């Protein structure tokens, strides 16, 4: 009996557990996804191979398993690197598998088809990336991408699948022997006694803890842990965005509402897989205070994290888990709880700010501003908590983050650590796929342009996805003009332009919403129906900063 | 008070620990090396930065903390980065810092002084690589720069210092509260308990069980805890080059000298900081018996080499000293002990290899044969145990490796992974410099030809070194020819070169030895007196392999 | 009849005009230089690839041909990089060819013997990198090589020929009709009618117009239209260092005595091959006089070179020799003459700085100085104007620029445009062999450190070379030492070292001379025999700068 590279790619990948493949089919690997299919696996389409490696990133994310993107050759691949480098950044598991050409014409620069060394191209912007040239090194290329992609910290891993590859034949039982059932492919790692002791005792000393919760946190999939150190050491803490919701974000121990004399008065900060990058000012400048006011713990399986930006008093390397569990363990046995001045100091800067907002969801303006559209997406969330929320823009983000609560883990989905803009419909469908749940995608219009075409394939799939656009007419404001009045401003789109039209013109629901009741009505149905459903609300032009 | 660049780089690595500079001067570091000197740093100048660039290799090898090679921008860089790399390749930590020109010039590709983006060009070659452009974040680049080089799989990272850097003036209270003394550069990892528990069962299942110590073990420094899982466990070992002597290559359990019949007819392995890669053959093929004979137990801290050329059954991911400990607490509460059958094979295949050997060793032929020579040699080893062996060329180094028995550990540095012609002078200066031991360097005279320049190196410094070449006028043998009969043939060297005249040009002791006694008596004088010795020993031309 | 991988190389290097290969042996490559030694190739070992490299470099610089380095697998590769990344910085056509390991095991990363993927790792070092997979297409791939490394602005490529591709057998007829002779591989560029219009616009209103020679002028053997475009215009002319001898240093119309009143009182400047690089300040500050007193015409082939550091108002791009015969026809055409005034005020700069050094030169000081060694050696040019001058040091270098005219073109090899430590014995040894003239090799102490293995490579092709050693004691100066009084001073070397007696190791001639009638016996009786020398001469150790 014989077999091929082609059943061989499929084989090993379902040998791992992989259940989804992301893509855009085309030359070479067109008859490997119909394969693909034909086997079992569930194979999403796309418009463009940046929303599949989009998909399969957030895939990555929300499973701890590597999501797969598969693509053509030279552009192709190219489009999927944007998203394999984006799930590098983020720390994401995901594997981008591309076709390349012909090894000696490439290798002499000769120009073949879709010509490229895509080896060497992928490798300055991913974790590790591999190339198969032979048909019985297939299973251990697949075990390589899968180790690389999940252990340490987690990040893109570029395969590369050669033409030539997929219609090798050998031996059906040589095939077989050859695959790989990766063991324990994310191994835990645990910290030494000793960083835990010197952590605790740091700690201990605090007159101002204060734990910050990185999506690091969400990812290691250790909820009960990380609530039970919060809640029994009795600390506050502030969430990253990915990381609301880990524990709810109405928890009385949240700061989050409190987050800047939280992050400037504290004294001891303890970061669980978060980084001191630019979203929490590098650790310095007034954002924390005065200099020499902190003192850093910070738990992360990277240990060349620890002194990136400031000094790590007390480091702690290795899995989010095993580290929480740890430091737990030594918190039940020795710890006086937490101040309780600060705590106080805390609640009553949280309740304040609470407060300075409430009035600001219920005003009810025409044109509708972005406070009030999302204070009636926030009873959306409250009311279905194992919803995933999409989000991404920038009134319509950062606002969005803010006024939204969340309830579960690992249910808000947004433009992470680059800021990327375009990750939109592609985290949609991925989080549709994975979850079975409902999506709820909170769009700004420029946001939602990076990869609007993806609707048709949200459609196409009939996924249960809401997506709500916040048509404000332009990139933070519709109001910019062309000073020699010749031209559109360089920052709007067409005046009301009707998303939920397109969305019509590929059988979903088209919804065009003006007052905060209306955007409510139209989200209860769209989730309640599961039916794809695009809502385009009107937001007043001139709202919002900038 | 004000401090300067210069100072600051200084004090971050006085603060570090770093006690030695190996460097080459020349713009714009020389000010720095000296004012390194001035303040208490030991400052080695070499003749070439490839070997300030190995003796920095070699010197994290010894010690655990990163060697420090110092070179200028651009064509001193590049000689450094080969170094880098390799240190690399072979897991030893070190930092290669160089000076660089002007920033706005080379972004604008315009032709500066020895041009160059070094820390463009140093990444797909190294570990990791940063370039400081602001004094007061000096500090923070020495910690980066220590931290990558000896976390993780330890590897060579490069520290990028541009001109300007040096000259920059700042604060002193903010310059020294800037600098940052890393806490647990390389922090324990331990495995969890399952992983122990899933290595343990295929362990005890093992008929003919072989532990495999590569040169990862030797590094770790946890000697005891190593020779203690061979000894109480009793399963045979074999040594990899720079293993040797971790256990004394003499010891019972040492199946080193039937190293054949342990690979092929064992039936688990357990991989303790050894690579499956060429010099174990990749886990494939004839050395290893019958395709699915073997199963693999691997303890490495890298979790990316498990499965990287054949399966992985039982991956151990740790650092070595808490892999084996964890690892013999479960043999020790649960161990029926190693098969006696197996040891008995293995113990009758290895004195009957020895006693091929011995005849060997003691047959006194006219010109010296490379058995006699070595048989000199591995004498003064057993009579000086804790003297360092530097070792390369080709049958120079093949031949020695199974000749001369090491008796403790760290004790042999050779041509390692990539095994490169040229580490033998640079090696012997940081063994020398570095342990304060006297050095035996065993070199091939071709080998030598790659560094030899460092002679003067070894006597300027008044080093203990006592460089033994054997001369066979070629590479493997010194009889090819040209046949057109114009010139020397393309593999030899200038009959009876006199290399103990190089060492005497620069004050050094030089000798021209013929017989094994010569060589003893030779070997035995520059030893004991510690004076910079060269031996020239006139070896058979068509001695050897090859 | 069958060919195979080994034959074809051979066959298309033989093809195309290759005669010598520079290499060093081992595996795979030891049996293809056999093999080209076998079919009368001339093939010269060196002791490092480095070396080797720099050998290959300047047989390109003196051929127009590129120089072949023939390498060993990644540490001989990187070796040879090293010196083709500075052929590509000098604009010297090269081919290093390096055997590689197996293609798919080095895809995987696996740890094949001496893996690296070298292709990748050369790209961003060179000009052009190319990788042979299939026997039949090694034609074409010398041929992309060839090119590639001679056509445009020469430069260094990288071929890789991994080591099953020597193995291939093929039909021979297939083979030999597989083979390309390359037609025009460094073809003529001739400019367009309108820039040199625009040349010859600017350089007739010029009152006082300088013409600067490069080394691209040396390097593009237009030799007697280059000295045509100086004497028939009567413009005065500037050397750059490796230009000396285009037209005898002594010419009439040479300002390189002249040179700071030549560049800074200009006003418009005709670069000949010559970069606005750091060697020319980049056309910026003092050097040239006050902001906006300069328009420059500019030559090259390169048209990226322009605008590359201040704005050129003539560009001309093409091959040298054609832009200058058009120039050069222009003006046989019409022009005026140059000024002769401005010519008489440089060469009244001329003789009164000629002047001033002329006493340093006869002053017989003890120890010997910089200028009486330099003194003699001058003569030694004079009287043999056909000999190779190869030069590197610091005060050896730039005094002896300055004091050794040279008379004829490309009779001066030195550190080049990166200012490397290193190229000495390789230029040496490949003039040698290329050229069959006498080579004089003035070497800096430190300099001959980085190459000064290669005495015995060049003993062992009995080669023309005469090396002499400005034995001061150290880089710069012999002066400095350790203030904590510990060790040498960072930027020493033993003292009185006798590299003569390092020569004599290799059966050459070692002479030590402390005075200048010494030396210039010593360099007469080692020029007149041929027999390869090194003279150690003593140096003054407190004489220089720096
Ligand atoms: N399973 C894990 N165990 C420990 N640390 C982890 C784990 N997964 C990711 N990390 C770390 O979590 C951190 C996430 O940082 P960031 O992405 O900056 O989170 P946020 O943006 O919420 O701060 C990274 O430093 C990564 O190394
Ligand atoms: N402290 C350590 N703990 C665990 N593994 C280590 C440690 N230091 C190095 N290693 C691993 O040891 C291995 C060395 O393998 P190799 O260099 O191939 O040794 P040899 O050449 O003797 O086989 C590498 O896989 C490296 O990741
Ligand atoms: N045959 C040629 N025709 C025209 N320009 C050339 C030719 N060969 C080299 N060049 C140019 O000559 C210049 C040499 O510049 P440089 O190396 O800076 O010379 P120097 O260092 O003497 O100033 C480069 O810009 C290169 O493009
Ligand atoms: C790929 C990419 N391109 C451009 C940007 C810059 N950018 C930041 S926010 C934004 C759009 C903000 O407008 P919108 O999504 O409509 O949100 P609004 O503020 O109007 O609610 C853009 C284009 C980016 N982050 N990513
Ligand atoms: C940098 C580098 N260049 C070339 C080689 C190829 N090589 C392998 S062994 C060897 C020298 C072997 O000759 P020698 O050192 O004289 O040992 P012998 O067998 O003669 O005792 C060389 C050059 C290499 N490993 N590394
Ligand atoms: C590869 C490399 N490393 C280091 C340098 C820095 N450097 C510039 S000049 C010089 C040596 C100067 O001393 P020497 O050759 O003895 O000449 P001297 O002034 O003493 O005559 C060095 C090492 C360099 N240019 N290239
Ligand atoms: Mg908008
Ligand atoms: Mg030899
Ligand atoms: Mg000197």
């Amino acid at each position: 009996e014989l077999t091929d590279g082609f059943h061989l790619v499929i084989d090993a990948l379902k040998l791992n557990g992989i259940e989804t493949i992301y893509n855009v089919p085309g030359i070479p690997i067109t008859d490997l996804g119909r394969l693909a299919q034909a086997e079992g696996l569930r194979v999403i389409s796309f418009r463009h191979e940046q929303n599949a490696g989009n998909a399969a990133a957030i895939a990555g994310f929300l499973t701890k398993k590597p999501g797969i993107c598969l693509t053509v050759s030279a552009p192709g691949f190219l489009n999927g690197l944007t998203a394999l480098a984006n799930a590098t950044t983020n720390c994401f598991p995901m594997i981008l598998i591309s076709g390349s050409s012909e090894r000696e014409i490439v290798d002499l620069q000769q120009g073949d088809y879709e010509e490229m060394d895509q080896l060497a191209i992928a490798k300055p912007l991913c974790k590790a990336a591999f190339r198969v040239l032979h048909a019985a090194d297939i299973g251990i290329g697949v075990a390589r991408a899968i180790r690389a992609a999940v252990s340490g910290r987690p990040g893109g891993v570029y395969l590369d699948l050669p033409a030539k590859l997929f219609s090798q034949v050998i031996d059906a039982d040589l095939g077989a022997r050859s695959l790989v059932k990766v063991i324990d492919a994310a191994p835990a790692q645990l910290p030494a006694p000793a960083a835990i002791a010197r952590a605790l005792d740091v700690l201990k000393s605090a007159e101002r803890p204060l734990i910050i919760l990185g999506k690091g946190a969400a990812y290691a999939q250790a909820d009960e842990a990380v609530r039970a150190l919060v809640e029994e050491s009795g600390i506050p803490y502030v969430p990253m965005s990915m990381a609301k919701g880990l524990l709810p974000d109405t928890h009385p121990l949240s700061a989050g509402a409190a987050r800047s004399t939280a992050l400037k008065d504290s004294d001891v900060v303890l970061l669980v897989g978060a980084r001191l990058n630019w979203l929490l000012s590098h650790g310095k400048g007034k954002t924390w205070g005065e200099p020499g006011s902190k003192r850093f713990i910070q738990i992360d399986i990277e240990p060349r994290e620890m002194d990136s930006n400031v000094e790590i008093v007390a480091p702690v390397v290795g899995d989010i888990g095993s580290c929480v569990e740890a430091l737990l363990d030594g918190i039940r046995k020795d710890w006086k709880g937490a101040p309780s001045n600060w705590l106080e100091t805390l609640r009553g800067k949280r309740e304040a700010n609470i407060a300075k907002m409430a009035p600001k969801l219920m005003k009810n303006s025409s044109p509708m501003c972005f406070h009030s559209a999302l204070g009636a997406l926030r009873t959306v969330i409250k009311e279905r908590p194992d919803a995933i929320l999409v989000n991404e823009g920038a009134n319509t983000l950062d606002l969005a983050r803010g006024i939204i609560d969340m309830y579960q883990p690992r249910k808000r989905l947004d433009v992470g650590t680059w800021g990327v803009m375009g990750i939109g419909m592609g985290f949609a469908v991925a989080a549709a796929v994975e979850t079975g749940k409902p999506v709820l995608a909170v769009e700004g219009d420029s946001a939602f342009g990076f990869s609007g075409m993806e609707v048709e394939t949200i459609c196409r799939y009939e996924l249960p996805v809401c997506i709500v656009i916040f048509n404000n007419n332009g990139i933070y404001r519709g109001t910019d003009t062309d000073p020699t009045g010749r031209d559109p401003g360089t920052t709007v789109f067409v005046k009301n332009s009707r998303y939920d039209k397109m969305m019509e013109a590929f059988g979903g629901v088209g919804v065009n919403v003006t007052t905060p009741d209306e955007l409510k009505r139209a989200v209860d149905e769209a989730m309640n129906s599961g039916k794809p459903t695009l809502i385009n609300a009107e937001i007043d032009p001139a709202a919002g900063s900038e």
